[PDB]
């Protein structure tokens, strides 16, 4: 009986040595099995596979606990959707553009590149170790796994049309924002003190206008107190002037002929427009902006 030793895992942190019979498929021995995202369930082991790490579905209590501790989801479909995405995202190119990890365009991923760029410019503490780990890898240039996880957590497949604001929101719902706060106070003549407080993720997002200045001035009429490391402001795509130094980064969205495309604008020493692998510098920017992000900087 020919055999090799492989490692199985659900988290790539805890590795479980296995002895595999080379005359049977991985599926026969492990159930659904993946090698770097590729479905090798129906494949017989190769000698090149010796010593390699394979992902498996959490079929026992031990693996189920390891998966829950790493991903913080009980969805039994997660790992398979994660692997399905990783098989694609591993083949994407991740150029460094103006000091940030971006993604060369493929598979309708402009929204993911724009989200990835934004995530590198705001302070976020992810709760699932899987996201915290891959976040720090992506920030160092190895972003394939992070992108595959974003797709899995957002319940989106490679190639599906995506929205930066949505993606950011759903990632925020996997972060520790417990200390973020927005207090709204009613401006009235005869209604007394009327106040409501948004804590957590609701505090870091707003829909209706792009301008933080207008929002802080007031929004029937409300005085606002904002306490968060960042805020995401979104509005319908509209021609909008981005002035250097007045924002951290922004999403541009065009919908010519109903085929959308995102670009990312970041404010450094001047305005940089990152469009996947492409980089364009300018002193002024006017375009159809739909998200603007602002950083508190303590
Ligand atoms: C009242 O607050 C808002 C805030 C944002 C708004 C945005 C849109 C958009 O069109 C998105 C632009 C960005 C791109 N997505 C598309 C991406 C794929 C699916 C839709 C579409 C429309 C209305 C909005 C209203």
């Amino acid at each position: 009986v020919r055999t090799i030793k492989v490692f199985t895992t659900v988290d790539n942190i805890n590795l479980h040595t296995q002895v595999v019979d080379m005359s049977m498929t991985y599926g026969q021995q492990f159930g659904p099995t993946y090698l770097d995202g590729a479905d090798v369930t129906k494949i017989k082991p190769h000698n090149s596979h010796e010593g390699k790490t394979f992902y498996v579905l959490p079929n026992d209590d031990t693996l189920r606990v390891e998966a829950f501790e790493y991903y913080h989801t009980t969805d039994p479909s997660f790992l398979g959707r994660y692997m399905s995405a990783l098989n694609h995202t591993k083949k994407w190119k991740y150029p460094q553009v103006n000091g940030l990890t971006s993604i060369k365009w493929a598979d309708n991923n402009s929204y993911l590149a724009t989200a990835l760029l934004t995530l590198q410019q705001i302070e976020l503490k992810f709760n699932p170790p899987a996201l915290q780990d891959a976040y720090y890898r992506a920030r160092a240039g190895e972003a394939a796994n992070f992108c595959a996880l974003i797709l899995a957590y957002c319940n989106k497949t490679v190639g599906e049309l995506g929205d930066v604001r949505e993606t950011m929101s759903y990632l925020f719902q996997h972060a520790n924002l417990d200390s973020c706060k927005r207090v709204l106070n009613v401006v009235c003549k005869t209604c007394g003190q009327q106040q409501t407080t948004l804590k957590g993720v609701e505090a870091v997002m707003y829909m209706g206008t792009l301008s933080y200045e207008q929002f802080k001035k007031g929004v029937t009429k409300y005085l606002v107190q904002q306490e968060s490391p960042f805020v995401m402001m979104s509005a319908p795509p509209a021609q909008y002037e981005l002035k250097h130094g007045t924002f951290t980064c922004a999403s541009e969205y065009t919908g010519n002929y109903q085929c959308g495309h995102y670009k990312h604008i970041t404010s450094k020493e001047t305005l940089y427009c990152i469009d996947g692998a492409l980089l364009t510098k300018s002193s002024e920017y006017k375009g159809p902006i739909t998200d603007v992000f602002y950083k508190e900087n303590s």
